[PDB]
């Protein structure tokens, strides 16, 4: 790949949390240490309108499956839908007793999943803004939650050194160096897992086998998104601290490029859903989202 700097995405007044391109690929929404939701054209990077409401920073965002909604994870203890057309507050989802750090819909977006700094997982009724579950996740905070394909499933990563696999439909866990990231791969049949050794290895969950390592890039402090690139060639791509992107070869393991422009950690990195195009996020030093493309 020959991914280039196209656009730089200039308006966080501190560190940028989390970046997601919508699933009908028009649109990116940043979160942000400055309390503040951003939304941006996907493809030009042009400043589109602000959502505010949180009362203390986010931490993450994350899009329904339709791109009409989007709930965001923040410090204030809450998570809260927000209707991106309008910009209104929908609800406001209470019960974590502390920061809410992950959050994401399933692919029928009837649900929602948070992961607290409480170490609980909570499940969370779209449409009432009730709490359905709330599942004793882990033993020290939890880093990331995520569907899968059929949202029958989550899994859950904390620095407690746990990757687990829950039931949605009734909590249960069917599975089980800090882990700092997870996400299933778009098959669904693998789970990408980071750890705080600068470390990356895809799982296949059914057989419980560690199939491909990934190393190269620094990332002992912080939790930082990983990504599947599949609109070309297969690739990994996360942040790292060493204010990099790095593009595996999802194959071979091979560094295959690292994108070189950003001043602070790079904390988030999210691929098109249709278009070979990378977006990156750093830390206070640079405050700026990046933009990025390849030919393939
Ligand atoms: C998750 O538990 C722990 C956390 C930390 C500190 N610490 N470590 N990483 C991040 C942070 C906080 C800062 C941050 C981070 C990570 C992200 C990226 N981000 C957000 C949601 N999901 C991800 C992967 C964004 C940020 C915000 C400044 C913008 C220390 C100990 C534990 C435990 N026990």
């Amino acid at each position: 790949p020959n991914y280039a700097l196209k656009f730089t995405l200039a308006g966080h007044t501190k560190a940028v949390s989390s970046v997601k391109f919508s699933p009908n690929g028009e649109w990116l929404a940043s979160s942000s240490a400055d309390k503040l939701i951003k939304i941006w054209g996907a493809y030009d990077g042009k400043f589109e309108k602000t959502i505010s409401g949180h009362k203390l920073g986010i931490s993450d965002v994350a899009w329904s499956s339709d791109s009409n909604l989007l709930v965001s994870a923040s410090d204030d203890k809450t998570l809260k839908i927000w209707d991106v057309s309008s910009g209104k507050c929908l609800k406001t989802l209470k019960g974590h007793s502390n920061y809410v750090f992950c959050c994401n819909f399933n692919p029928q977006s009837n649900l929602i999943v948070s992961g607290s700094f409480d170490e609980s997982v909570r499940i969370w009724d779209v449409k009432t803004g009730k709490c359905l579950k709330t599942l004793p996740a882990h033993s020290d905070p939890v880093s990331a939650v995520h569907f899968n394909r059929d949202g029958s499933l989550i899994v859950s990563s904390s620095y407690d050194g746990l990757c687990r696999i829950w039931d949605t439909a009734s909590g249960q866990c069917l599975k089980t160096p800090p882990v700092s990231f997870v996400k299933f791969s778009p098959n669904g049949k693998y789970i990408l897992a980071a750890t705080l050794d600068n470390t990356l290895k895809l799982w296949d969950y059914s057989k419980g086998k560690c199939l491909k390592t990934y190393t190269g890039h620094k990332n002992e402090k912080y939790c930082i998104f990983a990504n599947f690139s599949v609109t070309g060639g297969k690739w990994i791509v996360s942040g790292s601290e060493d204010n990099l992107v790095y593009i595996w070869n999802l194959q071979t393991k091979e560094i295959v490029q690292k994108l070189q422009g950003h001043t602070d950690v790079v904390i988030s990195t999210a691929c098109h859903p249709t278009e070979n195009i990378i977006a990156s996020a750093a830390l206070e030093n640079d405050k700026t989202i990046k933009l990025w493309k390849s030919d393939c």
